[PDB]
């Protein structure tokens, strides 16, 4: 095959926020990634007649934008013609944030071939880290580049002693990969009982993927809830995580034997759906402290095959 990025022409390119939340102060539409929104990429295209089966073309996504929803994008990506046949089979590489498509025999079925597509998309959370910030969302389809500014707000309320979000949903097993932030305000406690209770999911203790990281720098609390754990101090083995209710409940005393603590923590967990008929469910967190019990909750909805997530106190 040949690279035919110069022979596949995209037009009417747009990035939508679905549904989008209007900021009642500025009047602008925002992307509230932890209040059920996703992005959508849409375009029409034409294909020169010299293109043949096996020729390739790319969608290159920019540093703040990726395909997928709360659920990470599939490695395999089909593009369908208006008749419902697969015109191109794609391979998405997360390291290069690029899908390479290979045309099928269907590109040779007709002359003057024309198609369109709508693809769910999202912020690249490890890069678009910060709330209430406009990010250039960019894509190059073939050789056609498009971008628009999208204000992202993940709702990381820094004054809250307990807040949690879905980091991502795994595309292969539909597991919820969670991030909870404990003590962003850096208060001092003598009691700190951290409880997670799952509805529709279970933990797997033997997988050793309930992780506790001690924060040493306030910037580690990225608003996107996708922190770079490779840079953090992994203190998990210092704590006793107690499972109950057939692995639906996890309890940990974050004081770990100390009389007083103003330590701050990032906690990551993996919650597996009970079965393959649905991945809906709910995750409830509580932090019981000296004089206050804090609560945060996470819920999900599937919309036309994209995963959406909502967190709330
Ligand atoms: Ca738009």
């Amino acid at each position: 095959g040949t690279n035919v990025n110069d022979k596949v022409h995209f037009s009417n390119i747009d990035i939508a926020i679905d549904k989008g939340h209007v900021n009642q102060t500025t009047g602008k539409t925002e992307f509230w990634a932890t209040s059920s929104d996703v992005l959508k990429l849409k375009a029409n295209y034409t294909i020169d007649d010299s293109v043949k089966e096996g020729d390739t073309f790319t969608f290159k996504y920019g540093q703040y934008f990726r395909p997928g929803s709360v659920r990470l994008p599939s490695q395999t990506q089909n593009l369908y013609n208006a008749q419902g046949n697969i015109i191109a089979k794609g391979i998405y590489d997360s390291t290069t944030n690029t899908t390479t498509y290979t045309f099928t025999n269907y590109v040779d079925q007709y002359t003057n071939v024309r198609g369109s597509f709508e693809q769910v998309a999202f912020a690249k959370r490890k890069n678009a880290t910060t709330d209430k910030t406009a990010y250039k969302m960019e894509v190059t389809l073939g050789n056609d580049t498009y971008s628009e500014e999208i204000i992202v707000d993940y709702g990381n309320k820094k004054a809250q002693p307990l807040i949690s979000s879905t980091n991502y949903i795994n595309n292969e097993d539909l597991s919820r990969n969670m991030t909870a932030y404990v003590n962003q305000p850096k208060n001092t406690y003598t009691k700190q009982t951290f409880v997670t209770n799952l509805t529709g999911y279970k933990f797997n203790p033997n997988a050793k993927n309930f992780k506790i990281y001690e924060v040493t720098d306030q910037n580690q609390f990225v608003d996107s809830f996708t922190p770079d754990t490779s840079k953090l101090k992994d203190v998990t083995d210092q704590f006793d995580v107690i499972y109950s209710n057939d692995n639906k409940t996890a309890t940990v005393d974050l004081m770990k034997g100390q009389t007083s603590s103003n330590k701050q923590y990032i906690i990551q967990q993996v919650a597996y759906p009970d079965n393959s008929s649905t991945d809906n469910g709910k995750i409830d967190y509580t932090l019981d402290t000296d004089k206050t019990k804090y609560s945060w909750s996470n819920s999900y909805s599937n919309v036309n095959g994209s995963s959406t997530a909502n967190g709330d106190q």
